[PDB]
């Protein structure tokens, strides 16, 4: 029961990889300490392999089977359809890794018959054969961080023809089943506004609130063949076409349970018997499996009135406190149960009696005040990683714009409004690229977004209070400040000053550009405008957003 076995062949890059922050004319206006920012490369893949390779033991008790029976009972109420070749093709990102069989993501989106002819044959092969392990490519992720140095994460994904077949069999299931099985506990149904509402409401619905986040060590690595067969048995409870049942059975045996790892050069690196990071079912399976283990571990622990919020491997529990030592006892039991279930912790959990101190989906609840003085709650984070990545994206064009995703999801935050919006609107102005659509990743799915729709997207995700927030908390204001001192970012009076400029230049241009200046930078002037609902905002089609997670699922909406 080893997560992985290795041949000794190295995980190879396909293009050269920069580990050091690229510098341009713009870099120093955002960040001075360039030595603090790095990107992970293949060079560290060996250390990741070490970290993720271990023996899993799993001990499964009545709590585990009682929760699973309940989950399957809900799964039975789900009906899911097959997607046609065309539908699945249209879900393929333009930028998506090309097929080994001589065709690419754009050929797939075009419905070019060489692509579609292959896909039909991969599909046919899935129905006929249910035993033959499907090839995966193993690559090192290039992601940017601040030093404190992390090894590259491993992405494992099958060929583009298989990925389109996964969509035909399972897109509708992984879109619809998780909300039916987990109800309000399924995190990816929530906009950031909806998520802060659920957390705060959940917290207040307790007499004596206690909550903790649960950090599983390398959760993909802790997922067993058992866990992956249990997931397929949940999928199989749905009312499915028999062609769909056959495909899900085949993809489970041949791809999801495990299979061989090939590097960029086409050499054999070893064998996987855990979760693939890069398949359609990674989000949904992690979320189901985390919810099953954690739900059963709650019952073991005798946590009273448990509310859970689960996003893939990211887990928050809020429950009734039974005093501090009782709570501390509960959490150790909780941890023993998760360990037996093969989800041992990274940091051991800590009970918390202040909601603002709980981190879940890399975010904490904080509080500011809107126009009318009224307290509004919002999600924020330490902005160290988002700014490190903004620095890197200032000097290199990346196909996913972390800064755009971070503006959309953290729009109400001091740091997103003062730094990210100021910095990136100045760049789009100087290049006159306000009207040029950018790809960004929300809950793993890729979206093409026009920056000039940002005010409308922000009203819909967060409400109009996102444009009027002030009197951020002492503790939020400190963490922003300490991060700027760390990264050598200019102070927030410099950003206010810059934003007055950007605001002025955006109003200059009228149309949506003016709206952007009105709404995004109202905070920068003291003689404030009165901000009121945007007309084009309820025209925006935000169905597809906050339905489901698709991390590593190759999904474009
Ligand atoms: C755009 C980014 C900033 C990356 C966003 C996101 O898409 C994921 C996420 N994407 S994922 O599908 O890869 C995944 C898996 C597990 C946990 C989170 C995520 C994430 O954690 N994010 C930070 C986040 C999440 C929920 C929130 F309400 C708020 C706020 N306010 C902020």
């Amino acid at each position: 029961h080893m997560s992985y076995t290795w041949t000794g062949a190295l995980i190879t890059p396909c293009a050269a990889e920069e580990s050091k922050l690229p510098i341009n004319a713009l870099s120093n206006s955002l960040l001075r300490h360039h030595n603090m920012v790095y990107a992970t490369t293949s060079r560290s893949a060996g250390l990741r392999q070490k970290k993720v390779t271990f023996d899993r033991l799993q001990v499964l008790d009545d709590h585990y089977r009682d929760v699973l029976k309940e989950m399957k009972a809900k799964a039975s109420t789900v009906k899911a359809k097959l997607l046609s070749v065309e539908e699945a093709c249209k879900l393929t990102p333009p930028h998506s890794a090309k097929s080994k069989f001589g065709y690419g993501a754009k050929d797939v989106r075009n419905l070019s018959s060489k692509a579609v002819n292959h896909i039909h044959s991969v599909w046919k092969d899935l129905l006929e054969d249910t035993v033959t392990p499907i090839d995966t490519t193993i690559m090192a992720k290039n992601e940017v961080f601040c030093v404190q140095r992390k090894p590259a994460r491993l992405i494992v994904f099958p060929d583009l023809g298989v990925r389109v077949c996964e969509k035909m069999a399972l897109y509708d299931v992984v879109s619809t089943l998780p909300q039916v099985v987990m109800g309000s506990s399924y995190g990816f149904q929530y906009s950031p506004g909806q998520r802060v509402e659920f957390l705060v409401n959940t917290w207040k619905s307790k007499k004596n609130p206690m909550g903790f986040s649960y950090d599983t060590r390398c959760f993909d690595s802790t997922v067993t063949e058992n866990d992956i067969r249990v997931e397929e048995s949940i999928y199989q409870c749905c009312d499915l076409a028999p062609e769909a049942r056959q495909a899900i059975k085949s993809l489970t045996e041949r791809l999801y349970i495990g299979g061989p790892l090939t590097n960029s050069k086409g050499q054999n690196c070893g064998y996987r018997r855990c979760r693939a990071s890069g398949v359609l079912t990674t989000s949904c399976g992690n979320t189901l499996t985390c919810y099953l283990k954690a739900s059963a571990a709650c019952r073991a622990a005798k946590l009273q009135d448990c509310t859970m919020l689960v996003n893939g491997d990211d887990l928050v529990v809020i429950c009734e406190s039974a005093g501090t030592q009782e709570d501390a006892a509960s959490l150790r039991v909780f941890t023993e149960a998760m360990t037996r279930y093969s989800a041992p912790p990274g940091d051991p959990p800590q009970p918390e009696y202040d909601l603002e101190l709980i981190t879940s989906c890399s975010s904490n609840v904080s509080v500011a005040h809107d126009a009318s003085g009224k307290r509004v709650y919002y999600l924020t984070r330490d902005p160290t990683t988002p700014l490190a990545r903004a620095a890197w994206e200032t000097a290199r064009h990346t196909p996913v714009n972390s800064w755009l995703g971070n503006i959309i999801m953290y729009a109400p935050t001091l740091w997103a409004r003062m730094i990210l919006m100021t910095h990136f609107f100045s760049i789009l102005l100087a290049q006159e690229q306000l009207e040029k659509a950018l790809d960004c990743q929300i809950y793993g799915a890729c979206y093409s977004i026009e920056p000039l729709d940002l005010p409308q997207i922000i009203e819909r995700l967060h409400g109009l209070s996102a444009f009027s927030l002030h009197s951020y908390s002492p503790g939020e204001i400190n963490r922003v400040a300490s991060c700027l001192r760390k990264l050598g970012v200019p102070p927030l009076r410099v950003w206010r000053h810059r934003a007055r400029s950007v605001r002025a230049r955006l109003l200059s241009q009228g149309g949506r550009a003016a709206t952007c200046g009105k709404y995004l930078f109202n905070w920068a002037v003291k003689t404030k405008l009165k901000l009121t609902p945007i007309p084009a905002a309820s025209r925006l089609d935000l169905s597809g957003w906050f339905v489901a997670g698709y991390s590593g699922g190759d999904i474009y909406h």
